[PDB]
């Protein structure tokens, strides 16, 4: 019931969470998109992280800059991430019975790899450093891109990865399907080139967050859920409570049953997107904020009792001395929950709320009395705190 808060038993460390751009496929972010998508101010989602993706026709990677830029500016990083390498490295092979499949032809893995860098260089002549790039996007779903086997993928790891001048991010599985990353981390070989375990969580039920072996052989290596839409892609849905909710609750799966230090959704701007076509931020946006605001990158997961009542789910993180909470609850009916900090301790605390009839809306300020406070999470809602650790650090 109560949930205790342990200050002391760190987790993952956040990188981010954030949202994709794609100017060609749903048109760019407007100049104020740009910053209510990385501005951290009242009624911006403080977005840390833009994903953009790397064109096969290296004449269009300049519609990636502006917005890129922006992001930059905004002190959020970018990745990058190629569905197709340029249409003249690709074989159209058999796919089970599918004469049309298509893959890297295989002695094209090292023009790839020149590709993937040169993108990395374009980049940087146009002042946006890429924090890291992709071998493929989703190559285990490649109906309609370019299909990459575990074994494929295994050499590119192997044999070229090591070449791009940038963090590299493999293998963005569609679903996190373990077969398709398995092959890399017990590769000691391919696991030195690689830099981030990257994944998407489409139909990826919550007991397959966890992974073991990555849990195993992944020390010093990072973990990112590059790519989701959830509960469903329903063209206009942005707004629907309490459906966003649910929005809240799959980033709390992905940062507390999986250890991911990054959430990527899909489109920013969208109708089932976190902001409206209007240029304004959608419920499910907010749902996505309540993280994205105070959970800052660099900032720290800890231990916190996830699942306390019926419906209710927590968890928290620290870092600029704080502990930031975050307590969604989904019953029709509202709840008191009290919540212990254990091995820290907090002047004050501060909260947001999110409810069908309020977006980030500031909430009643409290005293931590014991180590402890009691806050009512109301009816279907996702309520934010920011404690404030106690100085005498002179800070």
């Amino acid at each position: 019931s109560d949930v205790t808060v342990n200050v002391s038993a760190e987790k993952q460390v956040i990188r981010g969470f954030g949202g994709m751009n794609h100017p060609a496929w749903a048109g760019d972010l407007t100049a104020a998109q740009r910053e209510t998508a990385f501005g951290n101010g009242q009624n911006q989602l403080g977005f840390s992280i833009l994903r953009i993706h790397v064109d096969e026709n290296r004449n269009n990677w300049y519609k990636e800059v502006e917005t890129a830029k922006s992001a930059v500016k905004h002190g959020a990083i970018v990745f990058a991430s190629p569905w197709n390498p340029p249409s003249d490295m690709v074989e159209t092979f058999n796919r089970n019975g599918d004469t049309s499949a298509k893959r890297l032809k295989y002695n094209k893995y090292a023009a790839y790899a020149q590709h993937l860098n040169d993108f990395v260089t374009f980049m940087k002549n146009n002042g946006v450093n890429l924090y890291a790039i992709s071998v493929q996007n989703e190559p285990d779903y490649a109906h309609e891109w370019t299909w990459w086997t575990p074994q494929e993928i295994l050499r590119f790891m192997r044999e070229n990865a090591g070449s791009i001048n940038a963090r590299v991010i493999a293998p963005e599985s569609f679903q996190y399907l373990k077969n398709l990353s398995d092959p890399i981390l017990n590769d000691p070989q391919a696991l030195a080139n690689m830099d981030i375990l990257g994944t998407h969580l489409y139909g990826t039920q919550v007991s397959q967050f966890p992974y073991p072996l990555f849990k195993q052989k992944g020390a010093g290596k990072d973990l990112w859920m590059t790519e989701v839409y959830y509960p469903n892609s329903d063209t206009n849905s942005a707004d629907r409570w309490p459906e966003a909710l649910d929005v809240s609750q799959h980033i709390h799966n992905a940062m507390v049953e999986g250890d991911f230090q990054a959430y990527v959704w899909w489109y920013i701007r969208r109708s089932y997107g976190p902001m409206k076509e209007d240029g304004t931020i959608s419920k499910r946006g907010y749902n996505m904020a309540h993280f994205s605001k105070f959970v800052r990158p660099g900032y720290v997961r800890i231990d916190a009792t996830k699942n306390p009542n019926a419906n209710v789910y927590v968890s928290a993180y620290k870092g600029d001395n704080k502990v930031v909470i975050v307590a969604i609850n989904k019953s029709n009916t509202g709840v008191n929950q009290n919540f212990v900090l254990q091995n820290g301790s907090a002047s004050n605390v501060s909260r947001w709320i999110t409810s069908s009839s309020s977006n980030l809306q500031p909430g009643t300020n409290l005293t931590v009395s014991g180590n402890h406070f009691w806050a009512h999470l109301p009816a279907q809602s996702v309520t934010t705190f920011v404690v404030n650790r106690l100085e005498h650090h002179h800070h």
